């Protein structure tokens, strides 16, 4: 299961990179996560195809509304590492 | 789930000032706010699609005045 | 339905202050402060409109001698729960 | 909607750090009989320490405050309210 | 003092953090503490294992890291004492 | 006043007050109290024993700090009053 992350400045850019993520693919979004400095994460679980799909997307909307500041796709994530507590 | 109404400031009182002219300009309903830290702030509303349009139309007309308005959207159909 | 009074500022003390000359000036409740980082710290009151609108222009005077007021607002007529700053 | 005058006077100092926020409550609390409420955050570092207790000697905790966070950091502002309304202090 | 190495990767902004933890992970025999932020988009990444292991993870924590976003600060303490990684 | 000092070190990241800490206790029979975050990146390492272990323990920790980062202040505080530590409540 491949994890997609789209970081934005500002928390309106990141519930649209969210929404166009599960619009563009079979993604299930785990939540969001703000690490302060306006800097707030989408998470999406799923295929690696369908998250490289879905994160793709989610930039390109993100865009338009605001600031994307980083995004990644990692398709063997490591256990525990989308837990930040 | 109806349309998603999406406002965010710099500063509280500009949100404050956006989610009551949103809902004064259409039959929408406040979610609430959402604080991400750095001042920034946004208002969330719910309502038929032309309402949330009106709504948030207005309601960064009138953040403007009062502050610096980030960002703003309408999201038809949100996935929540 | 009463009137809703807002003064942001940038640091807490010219906020403390503020809401101090507000409820001097005028008979308005202090609702409380909010805070949403970056040193922006707001304090609310209620009131009937014309009170509000004399304890914000004095809480406004008093905080611009103590630090910085970054922007103040009078709702006349405010809708439900605009002032409870949480999720729901 | 009536706010009323509390029995003693409020002190208050905002410091650029948590550090120089320490050590004002700390030489407020040396230089009078002044109890320490707390201290309160609101981002961008500003840290604020709040005393209470007589007039006099809240004036005396602020200056002395103030004069020894600046040694160690910066003091962004202070303020002394001698009739404080009841409630300003919760936040 | 005690017998396994810490290694700490700071990062502005999570989404390099996470990549960074990852690439620990991927490098070598450490295993994950967990994440800790401070504001201002700062995350730091904490890993535990053998002085050598911690090492080879660190380094290769911070190039992937680099390519994704700003690597603010990295250490490994070999030794590093009772408590200092428990943030109250 | 408290019967020992109190050892402060506030850096600009968490990273570089980890270090702090380690280099405060590596210098001196001090006992770390703990940490305190106050956003914006500042945090604070806490240190107790006598004057004397925590002078000497907070110009190491600084020493250490500032090669992996940026320290924005430190303090030791000899007889320090009750309280002054509690940061919450």
């Amino acid at each position: 299961e491949a994890l997609g992350l789209i970081e934005t400045k500002g928390l309106v850019a990141c519930i649209e990179a969210a929404d166009a993520m599960c619009a563009a693919a079979n993604v299930e979004l785990i939540g969001y996560e703000n690490v302060g400095s306006g800097l707030v994460t989408a998470m999406v679980k799923g295929d690696v195809g369908a998250v490289n799909a879905a994160v793709d997307s989610g930039v390109e909307a993100a865009r338009r509304i605001g600031e994307v500041v980083t995004s990644r796709v990692i398709a063997r994530p490591h256990n525990d590492i989308e837990k930040i507590a």
